[PDB]
C-alpha cells in the first residue's frame, strides 16, 4: 500500500492531508517554496523538499522538481490538493510514468472531464439532465447556431470546452460565437465552443462522490455554493436546503452511476445548476474541493481519508446504505482581504484566537506570529460549524465568529457576520448572484 506521499500543495489543504497521512501512518513529503519553509503542515512533515522560489509558477507548478522530489525521498504517492497542478492531465499522466501513485483519476479521465463538451457528453449518457444547449460543438454556419439558440431561447450563454458570453438577443450572436471562439485559440489552445440555455437565478450545487478500483461508487449528498463573489465562494453549507432525500438519492444516485460508467477513480465533484426545482449538470471537479469539511461534517465520512485509501487499491471503506445526511454544516471561508474591497492583506498575525466549543471545527495552516505572504491566495482559515437544523449551524457560526480574533490583518469576518444575519440568507434558498447585489 502507501508508506509515503509527497504532499505537492500548501495552506490548510496541505495541513489536512498530512493530519489524513499521519492518521493512517504514512511518512509525509512536504515539497514547499521558498516562502512557505515557515508553513505548519512544512514544520511537521517527515521530510521537506524546497521545489522552487516563491512564485507558484517555478515552484507549485513545477512538474519535474515535484517528480524529482518523489524520486529521491523513494515516495509511492502524490497528492495534488486544489488547485495548482491537481486538474493537470500532463503532470498525471507524467506521475504515472514515472512509476508513482497519482491520488485522484487516471490521466484519460480527467483530460475527459477537463473537456467540457465531451464531460457532458458522458452525463447525457449516464442519464445525468444537462442545460438545454448545443449538445455538441456549434460550427461557423451561423442560421445553424440561430436555429439552437431559438429553440433553447434567449439568454443563451456560449462557454469555451477547455472565459464565456451571455447572448441576450439574436442580433449579437454569429459575432459573439467568434469572438469567444478567437479568445481561446489565442488563450487555452482550444478554438471548440458550446451554447447552452443561460439560467438567469439559479443556485450553484455540488454533489460529492467517490468512486474505487473495485468497482464502487457513492454519493455524499450536496453543498450549496450560491453565497459567491465574482466567481469566488465565500460561505457554502451541506445539504443544500429545499433538497430531499428523494431527488438526493435520484441525482446522487446518477452521478454514482456515471462514476463506474466513465471508470473514476477517488474524490470528485459533480457541479449542478438549480432553478425552479429542477437540476442541470454544468461540469465536473476531479478533486478534493475546498469546501469538502461541510460535507464530512453531515456524513461522518472523512474525505481525504478516503482518497488515501482509494490510491492505495483499498476499496472505500463504508457503502452507500451506511451513509445518512444528519444535521447541517456551514462554511465561512475566511481571507487575508478587506472585507469591503477585497484587496489582500498579508502581514504578520500578532495575535491568534481560535474558537471552539460543540460543533465548531478549524481548519488552517495559520498560528500566532505566521506571516500571510503574498506570492497565492488570501484563505488563512475555513470556519466550519455543525448544528442539528440549519438554525442551530447559523448561531453557531455566528458565536465562533464574535470570538475569533486575527491581529495585524484584516479578514472578511465583518463580510461574514453581514451574511449570518441577512434575513433571506436566514431564510435560505439565496441564487448565485445574492451577495454581489447585497454588496451594492
Ligand atoms: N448555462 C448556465 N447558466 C448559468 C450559469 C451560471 C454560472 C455561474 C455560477 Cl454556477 C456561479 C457564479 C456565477 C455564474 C455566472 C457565470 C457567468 C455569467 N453569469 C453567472 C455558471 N458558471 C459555470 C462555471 C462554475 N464553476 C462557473 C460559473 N454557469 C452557468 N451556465
Amino acid at each position: 500500500m502507501l508508506e509515503k506521499v509527497v504532499i505537492a500543495n500548501r495552506g490548510e489543504i496541505a495541513l489536512r492531508i498530512l493530519r489524513a497521512c499521519k492518521e493512517l501512518g504514512i511518512k509525509t513529503v512536504a515539497v514547499h517554496s521558498t516562502a512557505d519553509r515557515d508553513l505548519k503542515h512544512v514544520l511537521l512533515a517527515d521530510e521537506t523538499i524546497c521545489i522552487g522560489p516563491a512564485p507558484s509558477a517555478k515552484s507549485y507548478l513545477n512538474i519535474p522538481a515535484i517528480i524529482a522530489a518523489a524520486e529521491v525521498t523513494g515516495a509511492d504517492a502524490i497528492h495534488p490538493g486544489y488547485g495548482f497542478l491537481s486538474e493537470n492531465a500532463d503532470f498525471a499522466e507524467q506521475v504515472e510514468r514515472s512509476g508513482f501513485t497519482f491520488i485522484g483519476p487516471t490521466a484519460d479521465v480527467i483530460r475527459l472531464m477537463g473537456d467540457k463538451v465531451s464531460a457532458i457528453k458522458a452525463m447525457k449518457k449516464a442519464g445525468v439532465p444537462c442545460v438545454p444547449g448545443s449538445d455538441g460543438p456549434v460550427s461557423n454556419d451561423i442560421a445553424k447556431n440561430k436555429e439552437i439558440a431559438k429553440r433553447i431561447g434567449y439568454p443563451i450563454i456560449i462557454k469555451a470546452s477547455g472565459g464565456m458570453r451571455v447572448v441576450r438577443s439574436e442580433d449579437a450572436l454569429e459575432e459573439s460565437i467568434a469572438m469567444t471562439k478567437a479568445e481561446a485559440k489565442a488563450a487555452f489552445n482550444n478554438d471548440m465552443v458550446y451554447m447552452e440555455k443561460y439560467l438567469e437565478n439559479p443556485r450553484h450545487v455540488e454533489i460529492q462522490v467517490l468512486a474505487d478500483t473495485h468497482g464502487n461508487a457513492v454519493y455524499l449528498a450536496e453543498r450549496d455554493c450560491s453565497m459567491q463573489r465574482r466567481h469566488q465562494k465565500v460561505v457554502e453549507e451541506a445539504p443544500a436546503p429545499g433538497i430531499t432525500e428523494e431527488v438526493r438519492r435520484d441525482i446522487g444516485s446518477r452521478c454514482a452511476n456515471a462514476c463506474v460508467e466513465i471508470g473514476y477513480r477517488g474524490a470528485g465533484t459533480f457541479e449542478f445548476l438549480y432553478e425552479n426545482g429542477e437540476f442541470y449538470f454544468i461540469e465536473m471537479n476531479t478533486r478534493i474541493q475546498v469546501e469538502h469539511p461541510v460535507t464530512e461534517m453531515i456524513t461522518g465520512v472523512d474525505l481525504v481519508k478516503e482518497q488515501l485509501r482509494i490510491a492505495a487499491g483499498l476499496p472505500i471503506s463504508f457503502k452507500q446504505e451506511d451513509i445518512k445526511v444528519k444535521g447541517h454544516a456551514m462554511e465561512c471561508r475566511i481571507n487575508a482581504e478587506d472585507p469591503k474591497t477585497f484587496l489582500p492583506s498579508p502581514g504578520k498575525v500578532n495575535h491568534l484566537h481560535s474558537p471552539g466549543g460543540l460543533g465548531v471545527r478549524w481548519d488552517s495552516h495559520v498560528y500566532g506570529g505566521y506571516t500571510v505572504p503574498p506570492h497565492y491566495d488570501s484563505m488563512i482559515a475555513k470556519l466550519i460549524t455543525y448544528g442539528d437544523t440549519r438554525e442551530v449551524a447559523i448561531r453557531r457560526m455566528q458565536n465562533a465568529l464574535s470570538e475569533t480574533i486575527i491581529d495585524g490583518i484584516k479578514t472578511n469576518i465583518p463580510l461574514h457576520e453581514l451574511i449570518l444575519e441577512d434575513e433571506n440568507f436566514q431564510k435560505g434558498g439565496t441564487n448565485i448572484h445574492y451577495l454581489e447585489k447585497k454588496l451594492g
